[PDB]
């Protein structure tokens, strides 16, 4: 029944935010990125392109509140797409794009790399939950919000992970980042050496197998210049270094 090697980007080649990769910046907002990228491309697969939006990180950064976690220190996937069917997100896209209601208000960083950007840094106050939209955006805040009919933890099974994104589309998950991930360019990850870093939450949007190794195709937050591209496969079917232990999704509601 399901493929052997699957990818949302060439399943939805009409739905362009599959294919991009963001940056949190200097902030620990990864539970938010998570949420936000899976539900841009849902949104679209749920009405076949005729609507792709960045739904705004910064929307639920700043508005979730004590619910999700503590903002820029940290949250829980789980709670952020249950606030998507709450409250509903506005649209927003990248820092100084002028894009959406509220596009990302934190600059872009260096994560583990060497670029022109300035180095990521621990600088991360939650900034402001300011209900209005950017000068000259059009539909008000009110009107800009897109919300979820539901939320829901996908069961800790590889099967039933692909069936999802399969028929539904992009996930979010979680898993624990090793110091040796920090170092990820190409291949199929597998934790070898280093101590543990934290939680760290991302959109997996299909599997393969890469020479006789099976995987998981996740996109990173740290912008498109770490790893392979943004992007970075991690082992699948072992539930290695938990990445199959905290799949959330959700379905959009129309317009
Ligand atoms: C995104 C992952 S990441 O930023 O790319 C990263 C990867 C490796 C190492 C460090 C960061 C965020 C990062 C949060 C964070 C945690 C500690 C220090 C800095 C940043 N990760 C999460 O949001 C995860 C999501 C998750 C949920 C469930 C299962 C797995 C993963 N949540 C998380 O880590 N939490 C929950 C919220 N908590 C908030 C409490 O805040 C703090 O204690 C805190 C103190 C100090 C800092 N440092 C700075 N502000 N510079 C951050 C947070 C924390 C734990």
């Amino acid at each position: 029944k399901l493929p052997a090697s699957f990818d949302a980007r060439e399943q939805w080649p009409q739905c362009p935010t599959i294919k991009e990769i963001r940056d949190q910046g200097s902030c620990g907002s990864c539970w938010a990125f998570g949420a936000v990228e899976a539900i841009s491309d849902r949104i679209c697969i749920h009405t076949n392109a005729h609507v792709s939006v960045e739904v705004s990180a910064e929307d639920l950064l700043t508005c979730c509140g004590s619910m999700c976690g503590d903002g820029c220190n940290g949250g829980y996937p789980a709670e952020a797409w249950n606030f998507w069917t709450r409250k509903g997100l506005v649209s927003g896209g990248l820092y100084e794009s002028h894009v959406g209601c509220r596009p990302y208000s934190i600059p872009p960083c260096e994560h583990h790399v060497n670029g022109s950007r300035p180095p990521c840094t621990g600088e991360g106050d939650t900034p402001k939950c300011s209900k209005i939209c950017e000068p000259g955006y059009s539909p008000t805040y009110k009107q800009d919000k897109h919300y979820g009919y539901n939320s829901y933890s996908v069961s800790n099974s590889e099967k039933d992970i692909m069936a999802e994104i399969y028929k539904n589309g992009p996930v979010e998950g979680a898993f624990s980042v090793y110091s040796d991930f920090l170092l990820y360019k190409s291949g199929v990850y597998q934790h070898v050496t280093g101590e543990m870093m934290g939680g760290h939450a991302i959109r997996i949007l299909g599997w393969g197998v890469e020479n006789g190794t099976p995987y998981w195709l996740v996109a990173n937050s740290w912008n498109t210049d770490w790893g392979d591209n943004g992007f970075f496969k991690i082992l699948r079917g072992q539930d290695h270094c938990g990445i199959e232990s905290e799949v959330v999704a959700g379905i959009p509601r129309t317009d």
